[PDB]
């Protein structure tokens, strides 16, 4: 592994922030791309571009055929054991509310209950608070810990016989813990439960495999995967997917329409994708696959631990930080440097050429945890260097001699 | 005034060939080719300028933020729009119609009441009042088709009742190009004190689209088919109709604050309909696509584009064993069955040719139902298109008639 090289794909990498070398920690909120999946999204639209859904004329029908190729590609990625098991959506938010309301309308009742975890994403736990508001159900929490993990022995308690599903993320967006998927779905399945993960923050970090987790739905994002924007995967079990009813309606999510004998639908995955998809994001993101995978996960595992022990290392010399979060962390450091003000540190980071985000990161359950209104985030991704870093930590030391 | 060959100069894809022949594109309606400028707007915006949007606290997020929202500000423009806070950013039409149908919908439709459609109606703008209907109790009424390809519009009075929540009809048809009399069917559906949502898809391409002056409640439009990238789509909504709307999907960024005890609560529209991280690259190259056809101005493009589906509807005579439906009016698009050949067999033949058409029902099946027929072939003729292509396929179907009897 070079980081080196594999910055030399990256063009954002040369853009300069008031003056300044651009150092981006930013990609938790969202992956820059390199010229690979943006040139392969370009040149699709330039030479290869028509409408998909099986048209008569060549274009289309190979348009169709990289798309279904994108499907398959992105099965193997994740080692679903078809690709029919794999839907298309806008991303995990929009991947999380299909599960809500198709499945779960069916399969959630009047006095049944959801369990979630209070390090949720806002995306994983909004549309399970609006389900429960439908059909009357409960929305329960598994509580965290001081150093940002879940606390597991209160699972057989949260658990029982009124129990339909857990919703669980598998990286935190902001503390960068990893929950023990294996565990909880373990545990999940005992009580007949299903088990939705959230792996927003995961698949570009290590290797993922659903059949070993044996979870029954799992959902991620693209434009975090350094693919395109506008994308992204939902993988459900066949068994349950097939018998799940369907949640848009439209063309080309139905085998036959009538205004008197009413309407029947496709086969899934298809029966989820309804009106013309995005092509150019399932382009992108084939690319994007391709590259990671070129790469290779370990590898990049290696590189962003490596730097993350560093980064860690190099941040006990900061004075008056506080850190949030595991010492097994992945991909992210969330920090407040004393009594200031996020926003305004976040400000004079941006001042020093440096992206950070603020706020309280679309997790505020989490925030309220802490007891803090928001944390600084910084993210180390494989395109991120030691340099970075220490403009990071002497940034930080400058802010506090500056302001005290 | 205008030139089909600088315009057709900024495609790429027209240079292309196909099967070894020169490419002749003539399925736009189903969706449109890209200029440069859009595909290197995206491209230069991923290149020098991305990142998250959502009022990030450092500089390419803030920038992108801003520009997402210029680009709201011109699409609101564009379709002449009161205020950009009346504007959705969609995935396309089809989830535009759903959001309505789901927000909308289960709020101001109850059992007993109805909502009207009409049988040229593409399926998106079918299926999701099915559903509606299902999920609520109400009944589906249906305005029906001529022969000539245009609505019975002297059915409407009968159909509208104090019970009649809704009228859901399309500006232009995808199959036939006849282009309905919006502002009649508004009228008359206001007077009953029901709603009209507009299916726009095959409009605002063609020429000027005033939301105001057809005081429509509903308009939804897809990017792709405006000479923009896929996955993303304009939702126009009255603002007094929105504010009141509930939201549809779940999650971050539409929220004003979340709690695991005092429950939550939602941000200001549009905002409210927008969850996760929206599609970025696409509103970019959507805002260029405005600008591109602003620039070349739609007026121009409706005159060339008349000029040219005359042309091809003269020289279409001359081919035996044609039959077109629609009327001869129409906007965009011809559809056409060649003497008993499955429209499928002279698409692949036309294909053969270097020649792009679509067959099949075209996510219409009742039209298609109406005439019975189980499909129909359609040609688009757009701003890039040319005589020459027209010449193209006349001969091309000639020679099918040759060769297939
Ligand atoms: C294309 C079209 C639609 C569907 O648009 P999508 O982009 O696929 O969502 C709906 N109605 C009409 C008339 C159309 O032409
Ligand atoms: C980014 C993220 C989401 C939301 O994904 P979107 O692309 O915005 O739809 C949900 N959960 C986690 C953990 C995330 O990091």
């Amino acid at each position: 592994f070079s980081v080196d090289k594999v910055r030399a794909d990256f063009p954002v990498l040369s853009r300069e922030v008031n003056g300044l070398p651009l150092a981006y920690l930013d990609s938790a909120a969202s992956a820059q791309k390199p010229s690979q999946v943006i040139d392969a999204e370009a040149e699709f639209y330039r030479h290869g571009y028509a409408a998909v859904h099986r048209g008569i004329h060549t274009l289309s029908a190979q348009a169709t055929e990289k798309m279904e190729n994108v499907r398959k590609r992105a099965s193997l990625f994740i080692n679903a054991r078809s690709a029919e098991e794999l839907v298309f959506v806008r991303g995990t938010t929009e991947g999380i509310n299909l599960v809500a309301n198709s499945w779960g309308n069916s399969n959630v009742r009047a006095g049944d209950n959801i369990i979630i975890s209070q390090m949720e994403h806002h995306a994983n736990i909004v549309p399970w608070q609006m389900l429960c508001a439908r059909v009357g159900a409960e929305l329960r929490v598994i509580p965290l810990n001081p150093d940002g993990t879940l606390q597991l022995e209160t699972l057989p308690t949260l658990f029982d016989e009124k129990t339909r599903l857990l919703a669980i993320t598998h990286v935190s967006n902001v503390l960068g813990t990893e929950n023990p998927l294996a565990e909880m779905i373990t545990l999940a399945h005992q009580h007949g439960a299903k088990v939705l993960v959230d792996g927003a923050q995961a698949v570009m970090h290590h290797p993922v495999d659903v059949q070993a987790l044996d979870c029954d739905f799992y959902v991620f994002s693209g434009h975090k995967l350094y693919g395109p924007t506008g994308i992204g995967i939902l993988y459900v079990k066949e068994a349950l997917l097939q018998e799940m009813p369907p949640w848009e309606g439209g063309g080309s999510m139905i085998a036959t329409v009538s205004l008197s004998e009413g309407t029947t639908w496709t086969k899934a995955p298809w029966r989820f994708e309804a009106g013309t998809p995005n092509t150019g994001g399932i382009i992108g993101l084939g690319a994007a696959l391709e590259y990671v995978s070129a790469l290779g996960l370990n590898n990049i595992a290696e590189y962003e631990q490596n730097l993350m022990h560093y980064a860690l290392s190099q941040l006990e010399s900061v004075p008056d930080l506080t850190l949030y979060g595991p010492q097994n962390r992945l991909g992210v450091i969330a920090f407040n440097l004393g009594k200031h003000h996020a926003y305004d540190v976040g400000s004079f980071l941006d001042n020093y050429g440096i992206a950070v985000r603020t706020g309280h990161h679309c997790a505020m359950p989490l925030m309220a945890y802490y007891n803090v209104p928001a944390m600084c985030r910084a993210s180390l991704a494989m395109y991120n260097t030691h340099e970075e870093v220490d403009r990071l930590v002497t940034g930080l030391q400058r802010i506090h001699r500056l302001l005290g």
